């Protein structure tokens, strides 16, 4: 679980978002498992606007934060998931480091900012779902 606030907005991934984010729906896209409603209270998390390829990202499977080395955003295959039928997803970074499926939302920051969140993962690998081109969550 877990989620970025910034501004009026909420980031969620899309297959955990809530009965609320839904009702409270400003953008979403299976394709990148991503889903943004909007909030009353003010959110205070910076977006990066960089290409970095280094970060720290949070892993909830062991209440610990490790450095990773990331792929650029792309198209990944990604197997069936009782959420999705076997896909590409888009926009997505893969990682070496350790990742089960409750980590999914935990943050991938640099120094500039909030890169993206926890989305995929298996066998040693961590993926990420890039947050960065969104440019509106700011504007
Ligand atoms: N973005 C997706 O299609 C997700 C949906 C949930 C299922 N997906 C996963 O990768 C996983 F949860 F099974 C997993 C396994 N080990 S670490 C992680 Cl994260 C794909
Ligand atoms: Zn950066």
């Amino acid at each position: 679980s877990g989620a970025i606030y910034v501004g009026n907005y909420r980031v969620v991934n899309r297959h955990l978002a809530t009965h609320n984010d839904w009702a409270n729906l400003v953008w979403e896209d299976s394709s990148r498992d991503l889903l943004v409603s909007s909030t009353t209270a003010q959110g205070c998390d910076t977006i990066a606007r960089c290409d970095c390829q280094t970060g720290v990202y949070y892993c909830s499977s062991r209440r610990k934060h490790y450095p990773v080395s990331f792929s650029k955003p792309s198209l990944i295959f990604v197997e069936a998931s009782e959420y999705y039928p076997a896909r590409y997803q888009s926009h997505l970074m893969l990682a070496v480091g350790h990742s089960e499926p409750g980590d999914c939302g935990g943050i991938l920051r640099c120094q500039h900012g909030v890169v993206g969140i926890v989305s995929t993962g298996g066998n040693g690998l961590v993926g990420f779902a890039d947050v960065r081109d969104l440019l509106w969550l700011d504007e």
